[PDB]
């Protein structure tokens, strides 16, 4: 079951990764428009933080209700039950999850994965992107049982 | 267990899809024509999931174009045994047409579907019922394949 629930994810974030980097390099927009759009789409998967990192390594934008992802990509763990790579496993950070009042279920473990997007200068991928989703729930499950 | 959790994890889908449907289908800004503009939009980029809205009077005034209206499948609707509580079904079609070939091609002709009263309201009742179907092939085919 737990390479199972690695390849719904992996599925997730393929989805995830086609939109958003669609997004991030739509034509004749500008930078503040297209972080505006994305902002909304990652707000409606509600299980989903995002990071967009510049060629040096610096954040120019990051999901809002949780702190940068890139504070813990560092310390990933590669993830035993991804067939092919290139999936992690962070340990956080904490997301808030407003809206429900108690008892909503934790959404501090997540799947993580990167990969370049944006505009070309020139012929380069000016940002890489980095995508986290959530697994507490297959976490919890898995935890249950034992 | 693992019936369960799969029927949990696509229960919840469906909130967060019920919710956000909701929102657009009765937004206080809006005319019914932006609305439903609005609806359609969305609608048209899933990928895994289908809906049909059905008018006061129980006619579909608007479906997902991948597949044929699921409602035509509400005939067949098989209560979800894996789903403890609520009215959540089990549809064995229609199939929704996917992209690709081969290996990377999505094979979705199975569904769980629940639907609720949605949009304004004319005399105290929602104008709209929606019915929202969700992809369930994939947690068939894990099923299936420990079965040999
Ligand atoms: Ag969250
Ligand atoms: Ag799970
Ligand atoms: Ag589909
Ligand atoms: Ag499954």
């Amino acid at each position: 079951v737990k390479v199972h629930f690695a390849e719904q994810d992996i599925n997730d974030l393929k989805e995830i990764s086609a939109t958003l980097e669609r997004v991030l390099n739509h034509p004749d927009e500008t930078q503040a428009r297209r972080l505006m759009t994305l902002e909304d789409i990652v707000s409606g998967y509600s299980n989903v933080l995002i990071s967009l990192a510049d060629s040096q390594g610096k954040t120019v934008y990051h999901s809002p209700g949780a702190p940068d992802i890139r504070e813990f990509t560092r310390d990933a763990i590669p993830d035993k039950d991804a067939q092919g790579g290139e999936v992690y496993l962070l340990s956080g950070p904490t997301m808030m999850m407003p809206g429900h009042g108690h008892g909503h279920m934790e959404h501090s473990n997540w799947r993580m994965i990167n990969l370049p997007v944006g505009p070309l200068v020139d012929g380069k991928p000016i940002y890489t992107l980095y995508i986290a989703l959530s697994i507490d729930f297959h976490l919890h499950y898995i935890n249950d049982l034992m």
